[PDB]
C-alpha cells in the first residue's frame, strides 16, 4: 500500500458542504489517504468553533446546558462516514504539540503547570490525555454504527502533531511519552496502526548533516526528538517526517536539494529500522522565489524511486463559506500551502502523481 496523501484540519467542524467537497476532491485527484486532526481542546478553542470535543478535563462534547453548538465527535463521524462511501483512508491525529485547537498547553493550562512539555511529565495531564483518546477510539459513529476502534477507513492513530520536548535535548522524555501512549492505544485498539506524527527530527546521528549547513537544529537533536529512537519502539508501526525548509530556516536556492537530502537520510534510516515511513507533511510557500511544482516533483520522485510508503502535502481544501470563502469561492489560502482541485501547476502535478503511486 503507497500512496499519494494530503492534510485537511477542519473536517471536524466545518458544514456538511465543506466536508463533502474536501473528501470528493481527494477521491477526483486520486489522493488515497487524508491525514485530519481528532481533537479540539479547551473552552475558548471550543466556543470559537461553536464545535465542542474536550472543552474541559473529563468533559467530551458539548457541555451540559450549551445549546446551537456542534459537536466534534458528530462532524468526525460524518467524515469518516463520507470518507468510508467515498473510499477516502484517515489518518487521525490526538493532540497537538501547538496552540492551535488548544494543544498541549490548553492541558498544561487545566493542570496548572508551568510549561508546555509539562503534557509528557505530569501523570495527571497523562491521565486526562489517556481518557480522552480512550473516549474517542470508543466512540460510536452515528452515520455508521462502528465504533472507531474497528472502523478499517481509519488507517492509523497518531499521538501528537508535530511533537517537541526541547526541554529534554536527550531526546529520554519524548521516547518514554511514545512508549506510553502507543501502547495504551495497543491496549484500547489492536486493529490500527499507531504512529507518532512528529516532524522527524534527529538527534546528532553519525554522518547525518544538513545539506547546506542550514537548518542544523533539526539534525542536531535540539527538538528533543530522536527519531531512530522512536521508531524503534515497538508499539510505533511507521515513521512520520515532516517538511518545510522556508520555516526552518533554509535558502530559498536551498529548498529542493535541503528537502531531497532529508527525504532521502528518512528513508535510509527507517529501512534499516524495517518499518514503513511516510513523509505526512510537506510545504513550500506560494510565493518563494522557486518553481514550487517542480521541488513538489522532485520529492515526488524521490520518495516513490525510493521506496517511501507514501507523501502527503500540506495541505487540501476545497469548496468555503462564511468568513472562510476567497475571491473564487473556495476555503481561503490563509498560510500559503492550500492546493485545491483546480488547473494549478501543483493539482495538475498531483493528478499525474496519483497515477503512478
Amino acid at each position: 500500500f503507497r500512496f499519494i496523501g494530503s492534510n485537511n484540519y477542519y473536517m471536524h467542524y466545518k458544514s456538511n458542504r465543506m466536508i463533502d467537497s474536501v473528501l470528493e476532491s481527494a477521491r477526483d485527484m486520486g489522493i488515497k489517504v487524508l491525514r485530519i486532526w481528532g481533537f479540539l481542546d479547551g473552552e475558548s478553542y471550543c466556543r470559537d468553533k461553536n464545535t465542542y470535543m474536550h472543552p474541559e478535563p473529563g468533559v467530551f462534547g458539548v457541555p451540559e446546558g450549551i445549546s446551537n453548538a456542534q459537536n466534534g465527535f458528530e462532524r468526525l463521524d460524518y467524515t469518516i462516514a463520507k470518507a468510508k462511501e467515498l473510499g477516502i483512508k484517515l489518518i487521525i491525529v490526538l493532540v497537538n504539540n501547538w496552540d492551535d485547537f488548544g494543544g498541549m498547553n490548553q492541558y498544561v493550562r487545566w493542570f496548572g503547570g508551568t510549561h508546555h512539555d509539562d503534557f509528557y511529565r505530569d501523570e495527571r495531564i497523562k491521565e486526562e490525555y489517556k481518557k480522552y483518546v480512550s473516549f474517542l477510539i470508543n466512540h460510536v459513529n452515528v452515520y455508521t454504527g462502528v465504533p472507531y476502534r474497528e472502523e478499517p477507513t481509519i488507517m492509523a492513530w497518531e499521538l501528537a502533531n508535530e511533537l517537541r520536548c526541547e526541554t529534554d535535548k536527550s531526546g529520554n522524555t519524548l521516547v518514554e511519552w511514545v512508549k506510553e501512549m502507543s501502547s495504551y492505544i495497543k491496549s484500547l485498539d489492536p486493529n490500527h496502526l499507531v504512529a507518532v506524527g512528529d516532524e522527524g527530527f534527529f538527534s546528532n546521528y553519525e554522518g547525518f548533516k544538513p545539506y547546506g549547513g542550514e537548518a542544523e537544529w533539526a539534525y542536531n537533536g535540539w527538538s528533543g526528538v530522536d527519531w531512530k529512537k522512536l521508531l524503534s519502539i515497538e508499539t510505533v508501526d511507521f515513521g512520520t517526517f515532516h517538511l518545510y525548509p522556508s520555516h526552518w530556516g533554509v535558502s530559498p536556492e536551498n529548498y529542493a536539494q535541503w528537502g531531497a537530502k532529508w527525504i532521502e537520510d528518512h528513508i535510509k534510516i527507517a529501512k534499516e529500522i524495517g518499518k514503513p515511513v511516510v513523509l505526512e507533511e510537506y510545504g513550500i510557500p506560494k510565493s518563494a522565489p522557486v518553481n514550487r511544482t517542480a521541488i513538489y516533483r522532485l520529492w515526488n520522485d524521490l520518495v516513490y524511486d525510493l521506496g517511501g510508503d507514501g507523501a502527503m502535502f500540506w495541505m487540501l481544501a476545497g469548496i468555503g463559506e462564511g468568513s472562510d470563502r476567497d475571491e473564487r469561492g473556495y476555503y481561503p489560502d490563509y498560510d500559503g500551502f492550500r492546493i485545491v482541485n483546480d488547473d494549478s501547476p501543483e493539482a495538475e502535478l498531483i493528478r499525474e502523481y496519483a497515477k503512478l503511486f
